């Protein structure tokens, strides 16, 4: 298992523009296109990406090619943050990708948030991080998905994606 393999589970693969969780235009492996409710505005940022006239369609590998895109600005993102970076210097391999999947489904604001949930990791108190993470409204909305990312910080292994 892996950060892409790990991702690819939580978000799956569309290949037509759709509405995401929180009825936002998205369209491949979770890319969010835009939270303006026009259906045309998605579009215009979706031949953008692309760039060619999609008209809402695109292939597999224009799909693999947004993902590759998206860890590689959430990886740096963590990484560009005075937040985050110390928290995942701090981590192990297995519990990195936990972050970043957390960075890529909310952003690197929305993550920098858990402030508390963060120093608790920073810490190795697994247990205490994964309570002070549920109560969240990450948890509420996305609750398979969250406890799959908190499992997985809890334990340091990928049994919650096995
Ligand atoms: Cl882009
Ligand atoms: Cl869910």
């Amino acid at each position: 298992m892996n950060i892409f393999e790990m991702l690819r589970i939580d978000e799956g693969l569309r290949l037509k523009i759709y509405k995401d969780t929180e009825g936002y235009y998205s369209i491949g492996i979770g890319h969010l296109l835009t939270k303006s409710p026009s259906l045309n505005a998605a579009k215009s940022e979706l031949d953008k990406a692309i760039g060619r006239n999609t008209n809402g369609v695109i292939t597999k590998d224009e799909a693999e090619k947004l993902f590759n895109q998206d860890v590689d600005a959430a990886v740096r993102g963590i990484l560009r943050n005075a937040k985050l970076k110390p928290v995942y210097d701090s981590l192990d391999a297995v519990r990195r990708a936990a972050l970043i999947n957390m960075v890529f489904q909310m952003g690197e604001t929305g993550v920098a948030g858990f402030t508390n949930s963060l120093r608790m990791l920073q810490q190795k108190r697994w247990d205490e991080a994964a309570v002070n993470l549920a109560k969240s409204r990450w948890y509420n909305q996305t609750p398979n998905r969250a406890k799959r990312v908190i499992t997985t910080f809890r334990t340091g292994t990928w049994d919650a994606y096995k």
